[PDB]
């Protein structure tokens, strides 16, 4: 299928263990996509001081339309140094490896994949 139903967990930023997918956009894309497959994938919701506790380069998920099921359609979208890598919306958070942190709550997200 071209979309996936996920629901991925919600972590507090000091909670997450693993503070991003790699070291290039190309791998953090990569990495983003599997971890979302595997199920092994957690969302930290961007605000004031989140993005400085994780590491570059960033995985967004993005708005992709104005949601099937409870399901908000995103799409991916990386970033290093100011720059990004794929065009979306609004940021619904950034991902993380998710490794057995305790979530706050769940996000349903339709995975353009």
């Amino acid at each position: 299928k071209t979309h996936v139903q996920l629901s991925l967990p919600v972590l507090q930023v000091r909670d997450v263990l693993v503070r991003g997918f790699g070291d290039s956009v190309e791998e953090v894309l990569s990495e983003a996509r599997q971890h979302l497959k595997d199920g092994t994938c957690g969302l930290v919701e961007v605000e004031k001081g989140v993005l400085p506790q994780l590491e570059q380069p960033y995985v967004f998920i993005k708005r992709s339309d104005a949601a099937p099921h409870g399901h908000v359609m995103v799409e991916l979208v990386a970033e290093l140094e100011g720059i990004q890598y794929g065009r979306s919306g609004e940021t619904l958070g950034v991902l993380v490896p998710h490794v057995g942190e305790i979530p706050v709550a769940y996000r349903k997200v339709l995975l353009r994949k």
